């Protein structure tokens, strides 16, 4: 589980999105696994605009944040799932490092700011959902 929240938009994975997520319903992709609600309170987290491919993610299934290299935004064939058919993932890059379905939402960031969150995995890699490109986040 886990959320980005900033200013009056919470971006969340679209497999786990709530009934209110989809009440209060600002966009969804589910060829990106992502979907944007809108809030009343101001949020705390800053989107980074970089070309970044290394960070910190947090695993949420190790209590524990990891470095990684990440490969740039891709199209990536994902196997089906009880949420989706088999198809293929956009915007998603992969890494090294330890995840379990459970730790979707956990954030990956670099020094300018939050990059994506976590969304596909398992076998020693984890992918994380690119948020860099949704500029209209910040207005
Ligand atoms: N974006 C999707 O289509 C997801 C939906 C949930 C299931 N997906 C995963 O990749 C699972 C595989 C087992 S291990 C694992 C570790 C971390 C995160 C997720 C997973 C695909
Ligand atoms: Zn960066």
């Amino acid at each position: 589980s886990g959320a980005i929240y900033v200013g009056n938009y919470r971006v969340v994975n679209r497999h786990l999105a709530t009934h209110n997520d989809w009440a209060n319903l600002v966009w969804e992709d589910s060829s990106r696994d992502l979907l944007v609600s809108s809030t009343t309170a101001q949020g705390c987290d800053t989107i980074a605009r970089c070309d970044c491919q290394t960070g910190v993610y947090y695993c949420s299934s190790r209590r524990k944040h990891y470095p990684v290299s990440f490969s740039k935004p891709s199209l990536i064939f994902v196997e089906a799932s009880e949420y989706y058919p088999a198809r293929y993932q956009s915007h998603l890059m992969l890494a090294v490092g330890h995840s379990e379905p459970g730790d979707c939402g956990g954030i990956l960031r670099c020094q300018h700011g939050v990059v994506g969150i976590v969304s596909t995995g398992g076998n020693g890699l984890v992918g994380f959902a690119d948020v860099r490109d949704l500029l209209w986040l910040d207005e």
